[PDB]
């Protein structure tokens, strides 16, 4: 069987039309065998003899897309030195473009014998692991254009690929819960009409169903257990797992771009599915353990800075190269538009590589900072302080107004000194972590007993109010207050400076029963129920529309304040400008903000001045009715455009005209917006 | 008309309707884009939109050929390392084309000549170089990067101007220019010599040092870079307003058509702005603490052994500039590889491993940069940073130990045969343990640093007084022997020996494992009159004199041909040696196996090396066996006639193919055939090579 020396680059299996180049890195390896799997369970093994800077490689003529392959590394098994090579284990190609199968849990997938953690286990793992597959790279994108929606026009919608469409009645059964279902015109239509410009997907890199969850009757639903950083998770594909999942994902991106929607991927580079020293041996632990993972003071064991078993070695050059090769691959070959990272001196070279890379540095780079306000000036960040503060406003925490004013206006205290814009602030009321929007107005405390960890998992301080009853209620008064509270949250988010993120299904009032950490619930707890929910839907679409049609809510600069033209002003509910004393009043829970649509200094794309209507934002988060006074001349008139006290949705319902100096009564825990054209 | 534009890419990008301008500075309070007109006047525009400290604007209607520059308003505080000074017209570090030349006066300095810590408010615009907007268009046609594997590579280091300044076939307009490099007479000379890669000495735009100009000298070699994205304008016949780009591309396109790669000597470790008394041209005025490694008293600059300043290699925008530069020269200028010098002098507490870790990380992972030829000059042997053998295994290196050892052997230095055997076979002791191939050692006997080949056999000591530093510059320990007289001679005996010695060096280079590098003009026996550091000699000291069928050229062309025809001299694996076929064997001149006693004897100055051509284990590109003839290399590094016995069975015949003591050149002359067991005497300081099928 013909074997040529081939190329050390690129890494992985590269098909050229007549054959396939294989190249895999290990500096611990003594010998590396490429194993070609056949459909009958047999193997043909061929040595990767040619080595260049510890990359072994060979080109194999006649090897074609669809071929299943793996690697066997012959090398030391010395855990006291951090070496865990075990040639009985068929290893996943870290660069695999497609991964087939699933893990069948048993002794074979572990590298140690089932009595002793530091001895060696000799059963062949090949029939019980996932396997890499050679991919044909061809895909006709036609006129595919990346939307390149600027941040001040962005609305992010975080969605789970399976849960978003698992119960959608317009889709055929085999598209439901799949990548292809994302391409369905009904799903794309709903995202379009919501005003969504960026679909952020929960992890789509090939991950593993944790043995712990499988053994407990659960499954890894969210996917924060990556094993394949180049392969789209095969369980979300209905077209098949031998390359077809690549085709599926690409056609989903292509359909979303035809609708003008960006694809952002949640990517999890901080750990892998191989876990701690008692986890399985599937790819990197068997390839080169000290080069990939951060090892403890005792090299037998793994630094676990996240709770997820292990930690990638961020100073290691082939870890950095893999991460970058992966980001470039998802942008350049999968046509995604950005990334959401959790990197829970060590990150310095990583940040250096991101910043200078001409492909990656130009996509949307969104960070989970957990480090709030400390990512480099090209990163935007999830603003958890925004979430906690807005949650505090509407639950009545009694000194929130001063901080809420900052969060409402882009959190300058967090980003201005770094040299960023308010658009660095990704604001959100809910996400996949914690309560859904409806559970947040319905539960004081989390209900995660179905996750099998004794209610020890998930956030303990939810900053939530059940509105008078824990859980589901018959009371129409509670039900209506809950519905307004949800409107308060959604409206606060769409009227805030920064970049707003919505959590899939919140536009429908999705509930998880008070489960605030549903990572392991691949069932009706989490799946979107497609459709009272018509008032919430109408209210959300119109709130997104208001934001889209008024630039003063989405400025590129921080508000200037009063110069010693005024672009923003703060008033008491009785209509007097607010003093420094006013900000500390203990039961200060109400406020009027004036936003001056005549005072937007940022030019538009061709240098033109940007003009807008002006607004009055009246917040009552006391538990009582309050009279507000429109601060203005008695002859100037203001149109009420938002009133979250309206049970039918204002918007889209439109409101009365108000004269300056005229009193208006706001219901407890309510928001009203007025719109004088100026 | 001014639009916000974009912060990426950095520099002036022309789209067809106008030009985007983006420049980095963390220290600036305001940045003014200045647009110079041919009458000296300026139209200033603020770069108001700022993003991660990149200020940018798009100017519709601004066209290629537009001269521009930056003025940074910001703090002048040398105590804090801030040297922003809006009176200085600063260069765009990303300038694709730099026009003009520095006119040395007080206006180009950030400080007044009496007080280094005061601010100099003179306008610098009439005395500095200016950046030029360029049209990126170029029709490359069928252009292909040769991607010549290392085991087929013959490098030829050349100075753009000196290579062709005196070439009689070129019209005067082209002599010494990028256009000159593309002349069919120049390309044809390289093709016939066997050259596969042309390594050009610094072509990045550089500055004529004030200390040289105020001495009647100039900067000829160019290790004083100011523009890392622009081809040096003084090497361009076509003009300096954008044409220098087109001319450089023409040269690369012409060389690729002959199948010759371009390697660029690149100097990223320091700039032409020098220490705190140097001028303020680009980066010192833009963001001084971001660009330069500053001393603990930030007024002052850490340096890199006496160049003046040192780029901050841990700075993200320094790394981005270097990577952008590398990518630009590869992707758009189409060059094939780089020779780096990353030397610096760090204070005790800091280490080179942490200074360059990100840089090496960046280079290894980048899809474009990591796939071109990456050649490093190591720190020199004493002042240890990255010493030879230490660069990461993706890199190849100038092997200075090869140079020293082969010079010592043909000098007759006492105990050289041991190290020589190692250098001759790829320097296994420098490259085998780190996982590299013998192709990691760029071998050479001469380069632009030190003596030319002819001077290496003509002088015991350097003569650098014309360079203006009292003979203190350049290497003191050349490992040279003048063959019996210092300087030129009319003695026929010393001339014969000098010619033989030059064939010894070239034959030794071409038979050694590794990648050979030739120094331009050594094929014509170029001389510098014993000047061993001719960096400031832009004159007949340095330029190549072209002949008007010389023995040396004929001998060199055929030695390169000998290597190209026989894979045993350019293997991809280190020699296995004895255990088990035997691929290499070492013999005394009397013809018996070298023991460990023979390598260390004082008298050990002569060797017979056997190279087994049926023992090449590494496959070719389609997995087939590589086969070659077998060879005997007989070295007489002693100073007497010496008898060698052919170490072979009693009835096998060998062809003599190299004999450096033949004065008409062998090769290409064809010698006789000898039988195993025969005695043949070799002249002192001579080399004979025998070939058997
Ligand atoms: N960067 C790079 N360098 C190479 C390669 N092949 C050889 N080198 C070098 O050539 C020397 C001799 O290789 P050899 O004749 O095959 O002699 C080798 C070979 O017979 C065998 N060996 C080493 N590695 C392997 C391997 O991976 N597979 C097999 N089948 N044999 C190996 O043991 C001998 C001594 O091995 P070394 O100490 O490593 O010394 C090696 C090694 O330094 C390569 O593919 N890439
Ligand atoms: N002509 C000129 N004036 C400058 C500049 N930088 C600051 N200023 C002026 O001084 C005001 C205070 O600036 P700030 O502290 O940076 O507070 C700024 C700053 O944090 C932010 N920001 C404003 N423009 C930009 C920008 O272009 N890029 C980024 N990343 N942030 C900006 O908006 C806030 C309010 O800015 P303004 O309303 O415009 O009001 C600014 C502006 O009038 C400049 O480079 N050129
Ligand atoms: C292994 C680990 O699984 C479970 O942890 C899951 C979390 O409950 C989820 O909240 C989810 O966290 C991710 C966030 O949703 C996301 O926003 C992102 O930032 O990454 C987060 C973490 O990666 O994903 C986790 C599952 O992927 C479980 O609750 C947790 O207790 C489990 N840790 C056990 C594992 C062993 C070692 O294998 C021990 O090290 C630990 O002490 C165990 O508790
Ligand atoms: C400024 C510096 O100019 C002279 O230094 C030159 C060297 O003599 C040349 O040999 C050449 O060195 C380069 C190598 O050829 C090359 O292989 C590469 O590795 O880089 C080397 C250094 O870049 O190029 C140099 C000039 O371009 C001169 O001999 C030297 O004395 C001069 N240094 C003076 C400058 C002042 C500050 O401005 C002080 O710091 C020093 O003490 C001065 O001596």
């Amino acid at each position: 069987m013909q074997v040529w020396p081939g190329q050390a680059y690129p890494l992985g299996a590269t098909y050229d039309g007549a054959g396939t180049n294989f190249a895999v890195f290990s500096e611990a390896a003594h010998r590396i065998e490429l194993c070609l799997l056949h459909d009958d369970g047999s193997e043909t093994a061929v040595e990767l003899r040619e080595t260049d800077a510890f990359v072994r490689h060979a080109y194999l003529p006649g090897v074609m897309p669809g071929q299943r392959y793996g690697f066997r590394v012959h090398g030391p098994y010395a855990p006291e030195r951090g070496l865990r090579c075990n040639a009985a284990k068929l290893l996943l190609d870290p660069y695999a473009r497609a991964v087939s199968g699933r893990v069948r849990w048993g002794e074979a997938v572990y590298g140690y014998p089932f009595g002793r953690p530091d001895a060696r286990n000799d059963l062949d793992s090949a029939p019980d692991t996932m396997t890499s597959v050679v991919v044909n790279p061809y895909f006709d994108w036609g006129d595919d254009r990346r939307p390149r929606t600027e941040y001040h026009h962005t609305v992010i919608y975080e969605a789970h690929v399976k849960g978003l469409t698992m119960l959608h009645p317009d889709l055929p059964e085999e598209l439901r819960g799949t990548y292809a279902g994302l391409a369905h015109p009904s799903v794309i239509g709903h995202l379009r009409e919501l005003g969504v410009t960026a679909l952020e997907l929960m992890p789509v890199h090939q991950f593993v169903n944790d043995h712990r969850l499988v053994d407990a009757g659960l499954s890894n639903y969210w996917g924060y257990n990556t094993i394949g950083f180049f392969a789209p998770h095969n369980a979300y594909a209905s077209w098949g797992d031998r390359g077809q999942q690549v085709l599926e994902f690409k056609s989903a991106v292509r359909a979303l771009h035809q609708a003008g929607i960006e694809v952002i991927l949640d990517v999890v580079y901080n750990h892998t599915a191989e876990g701690n020293h008692l986890g399985p041996t599937l790819s990197m632990r068997g390839l080169d353990n000290p080069s990939y993972y951060r090892l403890a003071d005792d090299p037998r064991y793994y630094m676990d800075t996240t709770g997820t078993g292990n930690s990638l070695l961020m100073r290691s050059p082939h870890v950095l190269q893999l991460i970058m090769d992966s980001l470039r691959y998802w942008v350049t070959e999968m046509h995604v538009d950005g990334f959401r990272f959790d990197l829970a001196d060590r990150l310095s070279s990583f940040f250096d590589l991101v910043q200078q890379d001409p492909v990656v540095s130009q996509v949307k780079l969104i960070a989970e900072p957990w480090q709030v306000g400390n990512f480099p000036p090209l990163w935007t960040e999830w603003n958890g302080k925004y979430r906690d503060c807005v949650r505090d406003l509407w639950r009545g925490e009694p000194r929130t107004l001063a901080e809420f004013a900052s969060r409402l206006t882009g959190s300058s205290d967090l980003y201005q000194d770094d040299g960023r814009r308010p658009l660095a602030s990704v604001n959100f009321v809910t996400c996949h972590d914690g309560f859904t929007l409806r559970d947040l107005v319905s539960y004081n405390e989390k209900r995660n007993e179905a996750n099998g960890e004794g209610n020890r998992d998930g956030e303990n301080y939810n900053r939530s109010w059940n509105c008078g009853e824990e859980g589901e209620t018959e009371d129409v008064g509670i039900t209506e207050l809950r519905a307004r509270q949800m409107r308060n949250f959604l409206a606060t988010l769409m009227l805030s400076q920064g970049v707003p993120m919505l959590s899939h299904g919140d536009e429908f009032g999705r509930t998880q029963g008070g489960n605030n950490n549903a990572y392991c619930q691949d069932n009706e707890v989490s799946w979107v129920r497609w459709p009272a929910e018509a008032t919430l839907l109408r209210f959300t679409r119109s709130m997104v529309r208001l934001r889209r049609e008024h630039p003063v809510f989405r400025r590129r600069r921080f508000f200037h304040g009063r110069p010693v033209l005024t672009d923003i002003a703060w008033f008491t509910p009785e209509g007097e400008e607010m003093t420094s004393r006013d900000w500390q009043a203990a039961h200060a829970q109400a406020l009027t903000v004036f936003l001056n649509g005549n005072a937007i200094s940022e030019p538009g794309t061709q240098g033109e001045r940007i003009a807008d209507d002006s607004f009055l934002l009246m917040f009552n988060a006391s538990a009582k009715e309050l009279e507000f006074v429109v601060p203005d001349s008695h002859g100037r008139y203001w149109r009420m455009v938002v009133d979250t006290s309206d049970p039918e949705g204002m918007p889209p319902q439109q409101g009365p005209e108000l004269a300056g100096g005229e009193r208006v009564t706001l219901a407890p825990l309510s928001l009203t917006v007025l719109r004088r054209p100026a």
